[PDB]
């Protein structure tokens, strides 16, 4: 999939964990928003189209997609401890970063 | 690659990086590292062998190397910016990921 369908997989099941009305459905989205955000990690931006993959600015962006997979994996750790509501709460913590890109490279 | 090869390149290019004398050779040290983390990253460690890959355990060895990764990724936004001293002090504080993970899963 191209960026835009990972970028709405991570989208829906953000939402998904949030209303969760369970424990593991936390554990499923969160699986599936670690597969979209490696995957668009592969995948140049518009913005940066013309640009070096050794420029800075695309580690920057590349790096943005390593805090989110780190965040997410914690996320799993927690939800894998039975623990509902931090790892839901971390979800939330997530949209930092996903902000913090878009407001530069989106 | 086996866990413990992907661990001497670790290892050898950090020490490589802190022998120092040019951002080019800082940047492809790390490189190396970066290359060699994310697929250490699939492993599964001798201490965690009869655990579920989906334990919490696992995924805190997991996310040890997104952190590390994304420590990398900022370490060669520094070298391919040109600031060695900047981007070898980025690259020596990845021994606080390296610690902290053979603490708890070596
Ligand atoms: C960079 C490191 C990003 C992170 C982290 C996240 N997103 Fe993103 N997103 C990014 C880009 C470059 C773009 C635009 C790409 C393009 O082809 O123009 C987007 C776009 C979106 C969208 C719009 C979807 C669409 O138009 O089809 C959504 C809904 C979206 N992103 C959501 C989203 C969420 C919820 C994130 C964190 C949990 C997230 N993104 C991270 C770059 C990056
Ligand atoms: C987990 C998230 C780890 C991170 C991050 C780093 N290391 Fe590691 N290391 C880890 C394990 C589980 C093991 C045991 C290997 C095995 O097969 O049992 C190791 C081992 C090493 C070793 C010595 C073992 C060998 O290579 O024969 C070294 C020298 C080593 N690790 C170095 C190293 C460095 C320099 C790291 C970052 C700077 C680093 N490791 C990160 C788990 C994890």
């Amino acid at each position: 999939a191209d960026l835009e369908d990972n970028m709405e997989t991570l989208n829906d099941n953000l939402k998904v964990i949030e209303k969760a009305d369970n424990a593991a459905q936390v554990k499923d989205a969160l699986t599936k928003m670690r597969a979209a955000a490696l995957d668009a990690q592969k995948a140049t931006p518009p913005k940066l189209e013309d640009k070096s993959p050794d420029s800075p600015e695309m580690w920057h962006f590349r790096h943005g997609f390593d805090i989110l997979v780190g965040i997410i994996d914690d996320a799993l750790k927690l939800a894998n401890e039975g623990k509902v509501k931090e790892a839901q709460a971390a979800a939330e913590q997530l949209k930092c970063t996903c902000n913090h890109c878009h407001q530069h490279y989106r």
